[PDB]
């Protein structure tokens, strides 16, 4: 029967330079939710893309030996290579230079023009800037926007960022300057060609133009709109929670269910900034330490709901202590003992024979429950720390049971077998819960454990502890799961 749809977007990034781990956080965060939602059985569409118009791109191609589009084709090639390297599961990549997007920018602008929502005037702002500009009279939608906030109190996440937008910006909404005559690289206004559509309407409509809105084929739009989550950093929350819902109202379209804004990755001299220069290249981190380590650090160290500071030391600690030592060596210790004592034949689960087992089994279920809650509220660092509490417990379980003492007594084979059974089932739980986060390690762990039944790699298989009630042969050549 038809799966419920879940549409998740990242912001479209500005290719005026190389992307850094700030951009990678948003795209990996989106990828984790997408993979998670697919595992829950949703019909997922995950969109990312590039904002390719503006004076900046013009300058960056002019201050180089190329046309805007040959420059942009180069940068986007590099961005798609990065997402490919990060194993981002985006279902589409929207570019604002492609016809499906530009068509929507022209028609949306002309529609608001014809409705009278956009009118011609002059912008006067701050050096002194003064030029003819089309204005979007958003002020008129103020009352309707506050009613939407009243009916959708969970619209902005986390809730901190909401009361700010309302307290600070909504004073009164001033008419938004939505066009300029001062540059030419962008979508020109059909009814006034010397006008070029500014960032607001151009960038925001990517979420709907990518679903074929106002085209011959609107089937993706009717299927996936409205968006379940727009992801972003805090600096553009007001554009997505004020300008975007008002634009959607003016076009008489359903509004998005949720905007999730995370915090900034900091690097000593403030926010990691493409422009500033204080930049960490995800490619260098993936090349040196591998994909799982780079994905894990991004999602674990930098909590959704606050800012995070990157240090090379903290990266090395997360990689070496959490991944290699805590998880990597739990599996190597377990497989080594199954080989040494049972010659690779893992005895079948029976029940909680040990007195530690009953509450540890209960801990396995309470980990899954705690994980689910954290993931639904987008608390990734808490979801992962909860998983690692369980991994740490599993390591402790080896110490508490002392399997090598049980191996001496020939009458303690039932209990030794039961200890090995609980070790592997604990590892299975951890492997399944990490599938949205780590693309390589879970696969490798199932491989070396010789778990081939694909049902046992899915969330539904965590409902009842002890699914392996058949003898299984684990690898006789265990190797490091990481890097
Ligand atoms: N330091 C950062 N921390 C977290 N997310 C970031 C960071 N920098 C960029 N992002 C992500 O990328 C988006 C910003 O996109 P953009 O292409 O404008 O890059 P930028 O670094 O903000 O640009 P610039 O440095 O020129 O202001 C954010 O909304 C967020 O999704
Ligand atoms: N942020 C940039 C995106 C965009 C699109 C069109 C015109 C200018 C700009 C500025």
């Amino acid at each position: 029967s038809a799966k419920e749809t879940f549409y998740i977007t990242t912001p479209i990034y500005y290719p005026s330079g190389n992307l850094h781990i700030g951009h990678a956080y948003s795209t990996v965060a989106g990828d984790v939710i997408a993979r998670y939602k697919r595992m829950q059985g949703y019909d997922v569409r995950y969109l990312t893309g590039t904002d390719e118009h503006g004076q900046k791109i013009q300058e960056k191609a002019q201050k180089a030996g190329k046309t805007e589009i040959e420059y942009l084709d180069e940068m986007i090639a590099g961005i798609k290579q990065l997402w490919a390297k990060l194993e981002i599961s985006n279902d589409d990549f929207i570019r604002t230079t492609e016809e499906r997007h530009k068509h929507v920018v022209e028609q949306v602008f002309e529609r608001l023009l014809k409705q009278g929502d956009i009118y011609l005037g002059e912008y006067e702002g701050w050096e002194l800037v003064k030029e003819e500009s089309y204005f979007f009279n958003i002020s008129k939608y103020t009352d309707r926007l506050l009613e939407f906030y009243d009916q959708n109190p969970d619209f902005i996440q986390p809730p901190s960022r909401k009361n700010e937008m309302i307290n600070n910006f909504i004073p009164g909404l001033a008419d938004l300057a939505v066009s300029r005559t001062s540059f030419n690289w962008g979508v020109h206004v059909p009814s006034n060609p010397k006008h070029v559509v500014y960032v607001w309407i151009d960038a925001l409509v990517n979420y709907i133009s990518a679903l074929g809105y106002l085209s011959d084929d609107e089937s993706l739009f009717n299927k996936y709109w409205p968006a379940d989550i727009h992801l972003m950093a805090k600096e553009i929350v007001r554009f997505h929670s004020i300008i975007w819902p008002i634009l959607l109202m003016a076009l008489d379209l359903p509004l998005p269910k949720k905007v999730f804004a995370h915090g900034w990755i900091l690097m000593k001299d403030g926010k990691m900034s493409k422009s500033k220069g204080n930049v960490v290249d995800p490619n260098i981190l993936i090349d040196r330490y591998g994909l799982d380590a780079t994905r894990y650090y991004l999602m674990r160290e930098l909590p959704f709901g606050s800012d995070g500071v990157f240090t090379p030391e903290a990266f090395v600690e997360r990689t070496n202590f959490d991944l290699a030592n805590d998880l990597g060596n739990l599996v190597n210790r377990t497989i080594s003992m199954v080989n040494k004592y049972f010659d690779g034949e893992l005895p079948a689960y029976q029940g909680p024979l040990h007195e530690l087992d009953e509450e540890m089994e209960a801990m396995a279920l309470e980990t899954v429950k705690s994980y689910t809650e954290s993931m639904e509220s987008l608390q990734f660092s808490v979801a992962l720390s909860t998983v690692w509490k369980f991994i740490s417990r599993t390591n402790k379980y080896i110490d508490e049971t002392t399997p090598w003492v049980l191996a001496k007594d020939d009458s303690q084979k039932d209990m030794l077998g039961n200890v090995m059974a609980h070790l592997v089932e604990n590892i299975r739980y951890a492997a399944v819960l990490l599938r949205p986060f780590l693309t390589h390690a879970p696969k490798e762990i199932f491989e070396q454990l010789n778990i081939n039944n694909p049902q046992f790699m899915e969330f539904s298989s965590l409902e009842q502890y002890g699914v392996l009630n058949e003898s299984i042969m684990v690898t006789g050549q265990p190797k490091p799961i990481f890097p």
